[PDB]
């Protein structure tokens, strides 16, 4: 079994998840703003018609065919509002036509088209934008429900789980972790907050990920990392929160996806350990993801990292 | 109390007002107004030549002529047709006959023209707000700076932060600073940029905005500062340069925005005042006191000096 | 001969003038039709006609509400709808008014309030759809990150010597010239790998350094590039032998993101290696071939055949002797 | 002096018109060309199949006739069916010819023509914005140094060169990374043509994400690091090589990303020399002198490469 040669690696769903989600959408938020500024603009431009149509009295002529109104067959409010919404849309059907012997009726059609064109062209600006986006998110990319600490070469890691459900719409992604503690520091310098960077192969290039299946990301617990100083009996009592992003995630189409998910002091566990969700076998290959979030519990010391390396060096002296 | 969702954080259409507000009437409405106003004054001043070639005008009440375009007797009725035609609006009181092949080859191309100039206002509009680089977006930075203690070192913090809602937290900040240094070899530099650390060995720049923070730079044997002192300050003329850059939750457009700090705006021994205060199960922000600054405790000694007497006190 | 590249263009013979109106009007259409053929129109299709015929099926409710088919013999009586009599006449009429044509021939009748909201409705939902519509089509030529076929991988990636140290270099080139330039590599290796605590990884990935610390993974591609990673304590070959390496089966992945002169678009390609595809001990056959005032590429020939000898043991083992014999 | 100090970010709007209106000149000739023709085909299709289908109907045979109702009403054979077509497909509809109920296939000739001009439109839209906002643009106001040069800074030996813009306010922010082109042949054998070798300037920390507000002098040091560690002044002409620098940064007015490119070969890289100093401060206010970018002036540096001078400074210290 080879991963893939020379090659990408080895539709109705999106069409029908965007109409759904278009459909959700739509109930609440679309009908109500995309119909009621076509709407406010139409009756406006009703009432300056029937303004003209009053300036030029011709009702009184309605019946009077030597007259010559401005626009032909209007009668009242409704019959303005409706030449309105005719012309502004470009229909024109014909049972009420411009004449030609009145100047203002030029000038409004001139404005009302010129609106129109710029309201059409802020109507599909603005679809545009809300429905296509440089870096929309993904439903995919789930993130694992626990971030474990465990035991690995000699030095505690901490890995979270995170893939993509589909196995073919992500492939290429980067990703980013960062705490989120207050701190006290030596001077009292209080901050309700602070973001400190969670190393996950930043010098390396490691960051970076060819995400072919499920992927155990682990941080590396040093010196100079914020989890130096914490052990098992200590985590529980502070409190701190963990928010991982994932970026620059290409479908193999072209568009960029993100996702992002967090981890609270109650939702990392020590001492565990991720189930594997492969299984190899002569000439195959198996995924389960029913066992995605699954963990089992595996022997490590309960010391902390700094507490770990004093005892090694102990032991090594 | 939590900063995260599953999948999100823990409107729009006042966006777009802003934006077009930005681009402006007189930079891009004027000037396609008058473009469609010329065109279809063009166009119908080519319709009266064609109807006077023919000769429709003269025959305006002729039964046995066909004219070209019925009901085409006067200027302001050959505008009419002609902001007809080209709009597509086509009320059928003017209608052209298919005896004039002049005729059609004129609706031809009034009809490209039109729809060509369509697709140029929507081109338009599919520029002036789709630039990859937003304006300022209310991404306001504090009017200070200070420099003092935290975790035993000289530092130099400024607060960074958005009054308006959490609607953006994604941010890549950078920090120039412009200053006139003259080289041991006699070379004089007017303006020389230096580029001052705020995390970029260790991947820190990538800041979450989850509410107002205090971007604090370490000043270190290889910070430009390793030499300031507190009387070195004020008779300094030197300048920093903040460029913060960030995505917004809502597009994937990203929005810049800088400021500056004069050595006037940069100040010795104080510290930002908190701006969330916590309870029970509830935080707030007091935003009035984004820019507060309270004084605080430290050494006068330039970091140099700091360094110099922890080495003395440690030997 | 340099590439003075003074005006961003490399000192090179070029035809792409030659027969450039059909060529891009080729390209133009082929990706264009490439992704729709029929996928798309039937799409299209569709949506508007279920739109149309929803549209007309109210329509002739809306006709049912006694506004027709009761007194359209009459003239006296004035209906929602001028000349709007069965279900055939309603799809036409909305058709026509969804469409923004208007002929006139069937015009709604200004008593009817009914109506009036109807097409109020009907003419956003169109412009709407309208909109959707062009928004759709376009987000296929605004994404990034395009498929190209124009450049190659080595077919077979080499470990070699190289001043002093082990190092696994692979060429990576453009299938034209002066089409692609400053383009960025990154290698990785997938492997299976089990902890000292028992722990079992069935898919381990790990970056191979090819410059992220120095930039220089950042190469200019005017020629073929015989792109090489140096082999260290950091770098995963570091254990492995001459022998190990057919026993390994390891596999290595090469991703390279480029920037396309002609457009300034992005392209992307990718690459992959087997334990089968890294020969040991061989060295790539250069292609530029220098001479006085030109350099001839015979590009027709990569020149992927390799011969060597020298090296080998391992890179661990060469440097421990390396120490050894030093001191 | 108060550089920057405002928050606003411190070309006219009948320059950027002018502008416009000189890429149109060329451009919508160009583009009506190339597009009218398939659009008169299209139409032209459509007129014959909507001639077509009439004559299968065969309803000239009651054209004086209104008894016998036809597909569209008051059309001929060769030029009203055109006519029809053109008024239907652009969603104009004048009225005189209408389509009739009495035919069902006019309904789906009608319902494909909508549809085809719908995907027209979206062609129009398409084939504009591709024309008028291409993502990337070669700037024409940024200029690299005619000469890069190599002298001393702070006991250091230092290759500079002098990078700007132009209308001093295009160009902001902009990155910038230089690779070294040489024919290196290695010790075990090998001889590749084409080395290419990055040289820092300023990638480790940053730096080269330079803040241009003025012509700018970019450093890069000489280490062990660097390809110039062995060039001494005598060994720099034989030595043939060649350098690229490329700068990418971003246009202050509109978003978009802008790019230069230029190359030094060993006849334009000289030994102790120094770069003009373009802008002099004076009181109240400082003066640019573009007419000195490329100047520049001799000065007094040791001729020996980095690692003699190297050599030198630790016989000294020792």
């Amino acid at each position: 079994i080879q991963r893939y040669v020379r090659k990408d690696g080895k539709t109705y769903r999106y069409l029908t998840d965007i109409f759904t989600t278009l459909v959700d959408l739509k109930w609440f938020f679309n009908l109500l703003i995309f119909v009621m500024v076509y709407t406010v603009t139409w009756l406006f431009f009703g009432m300056i018609w029937w303004l003209i149509a009053y300036i030029r009295g011709d009702m009184d002529h309605i019946e009077d065919p030597s007259w010559t109104p401005c626009v032909t067959n209007l009668n009242g409010f409704v019959s303005a509002f409706l030449f309105s919404i005719e012309t502004e849309t470009t229909i024109g059907y014909g049972y009420r036509v411009i004449t030609d012997k009145c100047p203002e009726g030029i000038i409004l059609l001139l404005i009302q088209s010129v609106l129109g064109s710029i309201v059409n062209a802020f109507m599909v600006g603005c679809m545009f934008v809300k429905i296509s986006q440089p870096k929309k998110r993904a439903e995919t990319l789930v993130f694992s429900t626990h971030a474990v600490i465990s035991m690995r070469d000699g030095k505690l890691c901490l890995m979270f789980r995170v893939g993509d459900l589909r196995n073919s719409h992500i492939v290429e992604a980067s990703i980013r972790a960062k705490l989120i503690k207050s701190k006290q520091t030596s001077e009292g310098e209080f901050i309700p907050l602070n973001q400190t960077d969670i190393n996950v192969g930043y010098y390396t290039g490691d960051d970076r990920l060819f995400l072919v299946s499920p992927l155990i990301i682990s941080h590396e617990i040093n010196q100079q990392s914020p989890f130096w100083e914490i052990s098992k009996a200590q985590l529980p009592k502070e409190e701190l929160e963990i928010v991982v992003i994932l970026e620059g995630m290409v479908e193999a189409t072209g568009m960029t996806c993100q996702a992002r998910s967090s981890y609270i002091t109650s939702e990392i566990l020590w001492g565990y350990r991720f189930t594997p969700v492969l299984t190899l076998e002569d000439g195959f290959y198996e995924v389960d993801y029913n066992s995605f979030h699954e963990t089992y519990e595996t022997s490590t010391p309960s010391l902390s990292a700094k507490e770990l390396a004093e005892l090694a060096n102990r032991a090594e002296s």
